[PDB]
Parts: structure tokens; sequence; C-alpha cells
């Protein structure tokens, strides 16, 4: 019940500990629900003649890894790093390279499963146009799973892409150093750590409800962080770092949209009314912390109703919390209004960046709106945090997986006193 897989390894092996497995295809091929799968640490580099799994949108995209079969309630199929062994499995994928065709790595159908400690990196896009390639998408029927400490990073792919399933759990995953260099010009536009869109056909409880973003890092992502738009059942986010979004990796350089959190949002496109759920869902983001991303921290994104923001810290990231929501009901011209329905509480703002502001574009009639630092009587300054020192959140995690202990945008006890029960720490 338990099998093995390992960089030099054989998938004509029965896949035991003394003779492991060499692909999660072969895996795929002999698993059902209760067993456990010990992925080996090093680099598997997957072949570029590698013939996908499946495709979904005729042939629009090439799937690595359809991750398909379902384990049970209260027994789960489980793809995990070996955890007797030091280091990482890391899928590379830089040379797959498809011919005209987007890319998914792991593309999950399936539920009841638990996939823990390894990497996927080198995720590439070939297509010139409009495109996005996935590192995990997740769609409509996969429910119950489990996605944790997975790491997404220096690839061209978005590190993971809900278009719809139920109660997902993307738990302490890192998704950085991603940006679309080939399309459009390098824009890197579509490039996000983290995207919540639960489209229109996975609505229902069971169906797109409980989908949870928690412990997750997200950094240098050419567009966003995080990203909620066209989601129409309610993601959370909680205990989440969103920094340095909207730059090409490792510089300052302008790349996408560069929001921390973009926590809604049904466009504002001027031709067309964009496609909406019935009930206009309230994400949260909570705990969660917004440093230097290149325009925004914490941001509403023209959503056509409630947000909850709180407990947030916001250091240097632009306009650090703006509201701004689509007036209702929906109408063209699309028109921006102050902020409506929104909970935001107990949140930190620090400001000492040219061009950077704590609020702007909520209505405080129509939103609760109370215990900021920012609405307080004395400024937030940087001699209230113990550090600003932003390396600190590049910081490796503990053994099991938790975001590190940092000194970063956490307020001295003296400081406590002033800015009382606000901000992630
Ligand atoms: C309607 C609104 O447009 C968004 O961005 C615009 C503009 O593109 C950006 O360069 C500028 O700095 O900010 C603007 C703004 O109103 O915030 C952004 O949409 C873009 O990216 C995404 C996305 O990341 O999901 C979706 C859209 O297809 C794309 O145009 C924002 O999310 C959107 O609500
Ligand atoms: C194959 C296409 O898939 C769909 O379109 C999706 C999405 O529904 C659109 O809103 C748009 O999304 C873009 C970016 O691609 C996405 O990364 C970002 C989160 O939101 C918008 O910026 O295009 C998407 C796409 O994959 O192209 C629809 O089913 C289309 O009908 C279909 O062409
Ligand atoms: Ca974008
Ligand atoms: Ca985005």
């Amino acid at each position: 019940k338990t099998y093995y897989m390992d960089p030099e390894g054989s998938d004509s092996n029965p896949g035991t500990s003394d003779k492991p497995f060499a692909t999660l295809v072969k895996v795929q091929e002999v698993v059902v629900a209760g067993d456990v799968v010990y992925i080996n640490p090093g680099t598997y580099v997957v072949p570029a003649n590698q013939v996908p799994m499946t495709t979904t949108n005729s042939g629009l995209y090439h799937c690595v890894f359809h991750m398909n079969k379902s384990g049970e309630a209260g027994k789960p199929i489980s793809y995990l790093a070996n955890p007797n062994k030091q280091g990482r499995p890391i899928f590379d994928l830089s040379q797959v390279k498809p011919k005209d065709q987007r890319i998914t790595v792991f593309y999950v159908t399936g539920s009841n499963l638990y996939l823990k400690g390894f990497d996927v990196i080198g995720t590439q896009v070939t297509i010139t146009g409009h495109t996005q390639s996935e590192c995990f998408r997740i769609v409509k029927g996969a429910n119950n799973n489990k996605f944790e400490d997975l790491r997404t990073h220096d690839g061209m792919a978005i590190g993971f892409y809900l278009l719809g399933g139920s109660n997902n759990h993307i738990l302490n995953c890192d998704a950085y150093n991603n940006y679309d260099s080939v399309s459009e010009g390098g824009k890197g536009g579509n490039v996000d750590g983290f995207g919540g869109h639960i489209n229109s056909s996975s609505v229902g409880e069971g169906k797109g409800t409980g989908n949870v973003f928690e412990g997750c890092r997200a950094w240098y992502n050419s567009d966003d962080g995080f990203d909620l738009i066209n989601c129409f059942e309610a993601v959370k986010i909680i205990n989440c770092w969103s920094f340095l979004n909207g730059y090409k990796p490792g510089t300052k350089e302008v790349a996408g949209d560069g929001t921390g959190f973009k926590a809604g949002g049904y466009g504002m496109a001027a031709d067309k009314l964009p496609a909406i759920p019935s009930v206009i869902p309230q994400h949260e983001v909570r705990n969660s912390l917004a440093y230097y991303n290149r325009l925004r921290g914490f941001y509403a994104n023209h959503h056509l109703g409630g947000i909850i923001f709180e407990s947030n810290t916001a250091v240097n990231s632009g306009e650090n919390y703006n509201m701004t929501n689509r007036e209702s009901p929906l109408a063209l011209p699309p028109t921006d209004v102050n902020g409506y329905d929104h909970m935001v509480k107990n949140n930190l703002s620090l400001v000492t960046r040219s061009g950077s502001k704590h609020i702007v574009m909520v209505n405080r009639a129509k939103s609760e709106v109370s215990n900021n630092s920012f609405d307080g009587s004395e400024e937030v300054i940087e001699t209230d945090f113990i550090s600003l020192e932003e390396a600190e959140l590049m910081r490796d995690r503990k053994p099991n997986g938790d975001l590190p202990d940092v000194n970063f945008g956490k307020l001295t006890t003296d400081a406590e006193l002033r800015f009382w029960g606000m901000g992630c720490f």
C-alpha cells in the first residue's frame, strides 16, 4: 500500500523501497483509496516527448499529470515527499514544450487527495497570444483535497489556479519567481501565485464552497500574488503573505498588475456585461501580510458586493487598502463606486514609500470600517516595527511546512499598546 518513486528509478519495477517507480503516470496506473506514494527527493526531469495523460478544452491544454483517481472519506490517496530522506522532490518541466498547447502540470479532478512536500519548476509557455500555463489546475468535481508544502517556482505558469471544486485546502504552499517572458511581449499579465476563479459551472454547497488558501506565500509573480476575480463562490485567504508581485523576478522592472491580494471583481469590461453568480460571494482576507507589491496591497478589485479584510498588515504596497467596487446592478458603461457591504477591521498600514497610501474608496455608511491604524489619531512609523528587513519573508519554512518566525512587520510591545489588536501579528 505504500509505493515509492525515484529519479534513478524504473516504471518496470514493482514500486517498492528496494526497487521503486520513476513517473507519476505509472503511479496513477495502480493507486486506490488509502494508499500512500513516497516520492524520493531529487530532480525529476519530465521528458520533452512524454505524452500527456489527458487534454482539456478541445486540445488547448497538454496535461502532464491527470490527478483523476479519488480516495474516500477517511481514506485518502497521499502523494508525499519521502519523510525518511533529506531534501525535496522537484519536477522540472523546462523540456515540455508541446506545439501550440497550454500546459497544466497537475490537472486535478479526483477527490480526497493529499499532495505534500515537493516542487514544480520550469513550467513553460510557448503560445504567443493570450495564454497561460498552470502547475496545479483544479476544476468542478475535485472535492475535499489537500495541497501542502508544495512550492511552484522559477517557471512561466500560474502556481495554483482554481476553476471549481469544493473544500480544497491549499496549505503552506509557496508560489514565486513565476513569469511568462514569451507571450504578448513578456507583459506577464496572466501569471499569478494563487488564483481563485470558481466558474459558473461549479456553484453550490459541496461543489464550489469552502476552498481556502492558508499559510501560503506569493512573491515575484509577474501579475498578482493572490487573485479572486471571476469567483462565484467565496474563497478565503488566511495567514498568507503576498509581496513583490507586479515585477519581473529579482528586479523592480514593470510587468503585470502588482496586486498583493485582488480579492474579488468581475471585470470592468466596457463592451459587455460579465457573467456573475446570483449571490455575490463575500470573500475574506485575514491575518495576511502585503508588502511592496507594484501597485496595491489589499484590493476589492471592482467587486459587486462585500468582502472581509480583518487583521491584515500592509507595508509599502502602493494603495495598501483599496475598496473600489463596481456599481450594482451590473451596468454599461462600467462605473466604479466607494466600496459597499465590507468588513474592514483591525488592520495595520505603514506608508513610507513614494506614492503609497493607507486606504481608498470605501463607503463608511455602507461598510463596517472599525479599528484600523490608518483611522487612529497617531500616524504609524518605521520605529514602531521590530524589523522591516524584507529578506526575512523569504526565510525557509519550518521543517513541518509552517511559515518561519519573522520580526518583519511585527509591532514592538510599546507600539502594540498604541495600535491594540491591529495587524496580522
Ligand atoms: C477591471 C480591472 O482591470 C485591472 O487592471 C487595470 C489595468 O489593467 C492595470 O494595468 C492598472 O494598473 O490597474 C487597472 C485597475 O482597474 O485595477 C485588472 O484586470 C487585468 O488582470 C486580470 C486579472 O489579474 O485577473 C483580469 C483582467 O482580464 C485584466 O484586464 C483587474 O483585476 C480588473 O478587475
Ligand atoms: C479556453 C477559454 O477558457 C475561458 O476563459 C478563461 C476565463 O474565463 C476568462 O475570464 C479569461 O481569464 C483571464 C485570464 O486568462 C486569467 O488568467 C485571469 C485569472 O482572468 C482573466 O485575466 O480567459 C481565460 C482563458 O483561459 O483564456 C472561457 O471558457 C473561454 O470561453 C475559453 O475561450
Ligand atoms: Ca492581469
Ligand atoms: Ca492576476
